[PDB]
């Protein structure tokens, strides 16, 4: 689908058995999800971001589906204000910006 | 141009008179520059993103060469990490998003 840019780009995402919505953002390195139920092992971690860092728990080969299309990939979960789908998986389903 | 998001989409801007480079964010709402010589008027305001919230100067009608293109809007100066191209002139370039 061809995405305008007039509101947020949201989609909804299926992770871990539960629906979710998030926000298409090619600012972002990574893949950020608000506070989950998650399986498996887990790193802690630290990210950066505009008012400063916070510690978030990385989880590999995650499976997540976007708007229907599988991507399998390393999530951080932790405080975000909104979940962030990031260049990490924006790559496996073919993302592009165009001007 | 056709962006892929393989490494950061970063782009060349010139805004007062003053060549930088700045990530075209489809995760921001504003335009947010490191601080800068801008000349004018401006308002205080307050923004937020993943570590915490930020305090900005609010430049309104600002001129803003985004990689050729010309574009007039609302530029936010503060201390970013990053200089950021957000959606409010992501539009006026008729940039979308694509997969
Ligand atoms: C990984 C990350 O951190 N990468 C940043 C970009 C940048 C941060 C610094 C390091 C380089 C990369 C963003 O790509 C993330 C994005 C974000 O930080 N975006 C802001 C900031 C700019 C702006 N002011 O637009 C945003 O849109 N802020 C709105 C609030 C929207 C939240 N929604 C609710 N109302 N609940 C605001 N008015 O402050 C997400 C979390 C939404």
């Amino acid at each position: 689908p061809q995405i305008t840019l007039w509101q947020r780009p949201l989609v909804t995402i299926k992770i871990g058995g539960q629906l979710k919505e998030a926000l298409l953002d090619t600012g972002s390195d990574d893949t950020v999800l608000e506070e989950m139920s998650l399986p498996g092992r887990w790193k802690p971690k630290m990210i950066g971001g505009i008012g400063g860092f916070i510690k978030v728990r990385q989880y590999d080969q995650i499976l997540i589906e976007i708007c229907g299309h599988k991507a399998i990939g390393t999530v951080l979960v932790g405080p975000t204000p909104v979940n962030i789908i990031g260049r990490n998986l924006l790559t496996q389903i073919g993302c592009t910006l165009n001007f």
